[PDB]
């Protein structure tokens, strides 16, 4: 399964180069705006942390945390485990995912694509939607793992345009650079 992305990482992301890389950030973000296009998400962040790793925030549904008859595991953890969330999931040295979901947070972690332990509830909460945080590997990226804002910026701005309603952000949390673009192209109200 897995284990095939991270040997042949080319084949599922074009490149291990910067421009790999990047494509991490958005086979993650497609997901949230599936999750608009499907009503219910309105907001978007992206975040670089401080190490180079990614955090994307949506306030949808929350993945479903059902068991499924077929696989007899919750649907969350099928998400990123059966083979492009899988494949960020195995090219990244950790990814964490919280579901918000009717009053309960649901934590799952992977490592290099391996589950760490079952889906479980570890908080109560008041909101709604998914946060999937995740580390790209150096094994996997190994000419770079440092994130362009430029190169991401450009892109979230043209991905509000596109999806015309859409709050998207994009924040740098990286020593002595620091900076957050917000974007939001008005609908009818405008
Ligand atoms: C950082 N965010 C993020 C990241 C991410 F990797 C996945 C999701 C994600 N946010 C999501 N929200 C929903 O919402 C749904 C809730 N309920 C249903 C029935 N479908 C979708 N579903 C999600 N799923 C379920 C599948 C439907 C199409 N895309 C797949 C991933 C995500």
């Amino acid at each position: 399964g897995l284990e095939a992305v991270r040997k042949r990482p080319g084949m599922y992301i074009g490149s291990t180069s910067g421009e790999g890389l990047h494509h991490l950030v958005w086979e993650i973000v497609d997901n949230s705006i599936d999750e608009a296009l499907a009503g219910f998400a309105k907001s978007i962040q992206v975040i670089i942390e401080p190490d180079d790793s990614i955090t994307v925030i949506d306030d949808g549904r929350g993945i479903p945390v059902g068991i499924q008859a077929k696989t007899g595991r919750p649907a969350v953890e099928t998400v990123f485990t059966v083979l492009g969330s899988s494949v960020v999931n195995a090219l990244s040295t950790s990814l964490d995912v919280r579901v918000y979901k009717d009053g309960k947070v649901y934590y799952q972690e992977y490592r290099r694509g391996a589950v760490v332990d079952d889906l479980k509830v570890i908080e109560e909460t008041d909101r709604h939607g998914t946060t999937v945080h995740f580390i790209p590997d150096p094994e996997i990226f190994t000419e770079t793992t440092v994130y362009d804002f430029d190169k991401l910026a450009t892109r979230v701005r043209e991905l509000a345009f596109l999806n015309r309603g859409l709050h998207i952000s994009i924040e740098d949390r990286r020593e002595g650079q620091e900076d957050k673009k917000e974007y939001h192209y008005e609908g009818l109200e405008h």
